[PDB]
This record gives C-alpha cells, sequence and structure tokens, in this order.
C-alpha cells in the first residue's frame, strides 16, 4: 500500500513528534506523491504567494499597477516590517512589496496586497478562480500565523497548494509574463536556504517560499528545476502539538532529501 517513501516521511514525521504533510508533482509524467496530501495545515507566509498572484492577475488587464506606489505609514507596521521600515512616510510600488512579502517575508507588504485585493476575501476569491478550491485566507498579518490546532482559517492541503503552485509557476494560471514574474520573485527568496533548498542537490534552481507560525509551523513551497530532467513542484508542511514549539526547517530538508531519491 504506501511505499517506501511515503514510509519514510512517516519514520521522519514520528520522529519529529510533529505533523507532516507533502506533496510532490513531476511534471515529466504527472505523477504525485503525497503524505497526509489532502489534510489541512496552517499556511502562514506561504499564503503570501496566492497574494502575489492574485496581484499578478490584476495586472494582466492593468498593465502599469505593479507600478503603482502604495504610502506606507508609521500605523501600517506590524511585527515583522524589514523592507517597508525603509519606506514609512514613503511609497513602495505593487512590484516592490510583492518581492517584499516574497523574498524577505515581509508582513506589512503582505498586508498591502491583502488590502489592495479588498481583504483576505479578495485572496481566497482569486483561489477560487484558478480553480483552488482547498485555500482559505481569513485573516491579516499577523494574526493569520496563530497555526491553531483543528483551527480552519487560514489553511490549505498540500496536494491543492502544490497543484496551485504548479499551475501558477509552470502552467498557465497566470499570463506568460505574469507567470515568469512570479519565478523571478521566488527563485530571489533570501529564507529557505534551511528548508526544502538543504535537501535537494545545489546543482538544482529552486523557487521557494517558507512559512513559520504558532505551534512550530515550519512550511516550504517550492519549484524546483533539476538539471536534465522536467521540472517539479515540492510542498512541505509540517506542525506541532504545542504552542511554543520550536522551528524544524531540518524536517523540510530530510522530507526534501527523501522525495529526491524516488524521482
Ligand atoms: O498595511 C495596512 C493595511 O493592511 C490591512 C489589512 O490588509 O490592515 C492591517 O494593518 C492595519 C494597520 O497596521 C491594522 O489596523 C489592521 O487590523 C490589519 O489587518 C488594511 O486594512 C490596511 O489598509
Amino acid at each position: 500500500q504506501t511505499s517506501a517513501v511515503q514510509q519514510k516521511l512517516a519514520a521522519l514525521e514520528k520522529s519529529s513528534g510533529g505533523r507532516l504533510g507533502v506533496a510532490l508533482i513531476d511534471t515529466a509524467d504527472n505523477t504525485q506523491v503525497l503524505y497526509r496530501g489532502d489534510e489541512r495545515f496552517p499556511m502562514c507566509s506561504t499564503s503570501k504567494v496566492m497574494a502575489a498572484a492574485a496581484v499578478l492577475k490584476q495586472s494582466e488587464t492593468q498593465k502599469q499597477l505593479l507600478n503603482q506606489p502604495v504610502e506606507i505609514k508609521h500605523a501600517d507596521l506590524v511585527n515583522y516590517n524589514p523592507i517597508a521600515e525603509k519606506h514609512v512616510n514613503g511609497t513602495m510600488t505593487l512590484a516592490e512589496l510583492s518581492a517584499a512579502a516574497l523574498q524577505y517575508s515581509d508582513n506589512t507588504a503582505m498586508n498591502k496586497l491583502i488590502a489592495q485585493l479588498g481583504g483576505p476575501g479578495g485572496v481566497t476569491a482569486f483561489a477560487r478562480a484558478i480553480g483552488d478550491e482547498t485555500f482559505r485566507l481569513d485573516r491579516t498579518e499577523p494574526t493569520l500565523n496563530t497555526a491553531i490546532p483543528g483551527d480552519p482559517r487560514d489553511t490549505t492541503t498540500p496536494r491543492a497548494m502544490a497543484q496551485t503552485l504548479r499551475q501558477l509557476t509552470l502552467g498557465h494560471a497566470l499570463g506568460e509574463t505574469q507567470r515568469a514574474q512570479l519565478v523571478t520573485w521566488l527563485k530571489g527568496n533570501t529564507t529557505g536556504a534551511a528548508s526544502i533548498r538543504a535537501g535537494l542537490p545545489t546543482s538544482w534552481t529552486v523557487g521557494d517560499k517558507t512559512g513559520s507560525g504558532g505551534y512550530g509551523t515550519t512550511n516550504d513551497i517550492a519549484v524546483i528545476w533539476p538539471q536534465g530532467r522536467a521540472p517539479l513542484v515540492l510542498v512541505t508542511y509540517f506542525t506541532q502539538p504545542q504552542q511554543n514549539a520550536e522551528s524544524r526547517r531540518d524536517v523540510l530538508a530530510s522530507a526534501a532529501r527523501i522525495i529526491a531519491e524516488g524521482l
């Protein structure tokens, strides 16, 4: 029934003391490998990909939207604002906000993307418009990262997020220009070195977005271009039983290493 890959992921999960969700899509043959693939997990900052993509979608009809400056005031700042703090009483364009959200995991930037879309519901509406039936964004930053056991808010499943990331970055949920821009942003992420990237060969090109939250929630979603074969998407979601659990980016690296063997 279970494959050796799934068995190795279950053993990793058991040793870790938490709950692990994995979804791999190999676009060479569209095969999927899943571990808890249809269970809900808290997204935390991996949800920034959907918000940035939603704004890219808007820019398909509004060509200069990405260059629209948005004001940043002292009152806009939340708990982690590495880029936005440099622009208080100034502006950031929607492209600048997208890059900050994706590449530095800036939470003020995310809240400005959410506002551009009319609220968390506008991000969910985009997900539904591209065929993601599972994603839900309910809250803004920072409260979307609470990752409370059993709370459906701000969750998705590994299978759904892998399918969506494939459609956004390798498929045609976005226009060609916009797809390329998303790939550029993800490739330049600064926060991923210890997560999926650490478990994959160095020679492979990787675009990813991490997430972290309460209950030791440690997440990563990635588009991957192995050397000499078709690209892959990999999702790794991890969360723990106790509220103040530590981060476990090493678990995500180990999950990626296990998945890479069976390719
Ligand atoms: O960046 C401000 C912008 O974000 C939104 C959510 O998209 O509000 C967030 O930030 C406010 C100011 O820091 C908070 O008052 C609010 O609770 C929080 O969700 C927008 O409403 C606002 O335009």
